[PDB]
């Protein structure tokens, strides 16, 4: 991406009366600080968004975030499909983010260890299924990566972790004032389809490959 | 590239004594300044290199240097032959980068001047036959630019280059401390940084350039 870009277009469904959109992240490689970003991050915003958007906002039921392992990238997404207006959507999307902004400075210590401690014990796990274990490592062999022991090193980084890292994380990489913002969104619309800032207009994409060919493509992974 | 790094292999002749070695820059697209950037360093290299390093230094008959028009991406292209250690050869290049550096202080006006004017009727000279500008004209569209208007565009960006300017080319740009340093050299040893072993492994890790949205 244009590393502080965000583009969206949209898509009309003929059938449904439900409107979807999706919200995507690029933020880098898989390396091992940002798997426990991108882990800690998704742990710290499923129950907020789980306490105010699918109950107390009660926009819908298809209400997802979450990671993108592809292409030796790690990746983040939302997935979100409510029949609302898409960007009065985005409004209340950006105020869920906004305030996860202030929940970030309302963190304590022991939410923090208690939510790195419940990420820990969901992440480390012995398996339950020879097919289950065998599912991880095939997806390591499709990507090629082979890092057997991902997980305690992981464990070893995510003993290493501020409420500052964590800032440091939001401002440059995931606030609305970013040089290092990869967002961009997608909408899907219907069959007939508190405090927002400015946000910059974006273009619709009428040729995806038009769209890709002035943008540039990523690395792949020296693999482990 | 990553923006800074000089990588460089080896190859072994079996037939010729003499080594090649080729040095190669990814400038940037054809944009309207890089143009003028690259074609007026490479002609105000290229007559003092032919003075010095082929007829004063004597190094060697196959020397050349110049341009490279590639994927709408501009190059910069060095092909020297000769029985040598590459590495010592390397060092008169950075030589001439040197001479190169106190030409840039040496230049005067008139330099400047006949020189402007030697690339403007280098680039502007009308076509003699159908076949040439139809070459010139095919040779934009095996790049789908059409911009059919690029030389007076080009020439009448041409005069607002000025002597600071290409100072101001050399710093980042050229220079060996550059952080914009895209600089690449293979060597073609002989009958008888760090190394590139494995092109896929080239492959591997590099990002891709963008593409130029056609005029």
């Amino acid at each position: 991406l244009p590393d502080r870009g965000w583009f969206v277009y949209q898509q009309r469904n003929e059938v449904h009366n439900n409107s979807g959109i999706e919200i995507y992240y690029q933020t880098d490689m898989q390396s091992t600080s940002e798997n426990m970003f991108l882990e800690l991050f998704a742990q710290i915003i499923s129950e907020p968004a789980f306490n105010t958007l699918r109950t107390k906002e009660q926009l819908g039921y298809i209400v997802f975030s979450g990671p993108r392992r592809a292409n030796g990238i790690q990746g983040l997404r939302f997935i979100i499909q409510s029949e609302k207006p898409p960007h009065y959507l985005e409004s209340r999307v950006e105020a869920f983010l906004i305030t996860m902004e202030k929940s970030i400075e309302d963190m304590t210590e022991e939410a923090f260890q208690k939510h790195i401690q419940a990420l820990a014990i969901r992440r480390l796990d012995k398996p339950k299924k020879l097919s289950a274990e065998s599912a991880k490592y095939w997806g390591e062999i499709i990507s090629q990566q082979y890092n057997f022991d991902r997980d305690n090193t992981e464990v070893a980084y995510l003993k290493t972790l501020t409420k500052e890292d964590i800032i440091k994380f939001y401002k440059e990489m995931l606030a609305v004032d970013a040089p290092r913002r990869h967002k961009v969104s997608v909408h899907v619309l219907a069959r007939e389809m508190s405090q927002a800032p400015a946000l910059p207009q974006p273009e619709v994409i009428q040729n995806m490959t038009e769209f890709k060919r002035g943008l540039p493509l990523f690395p792949l992974v020296k693999p482990h």
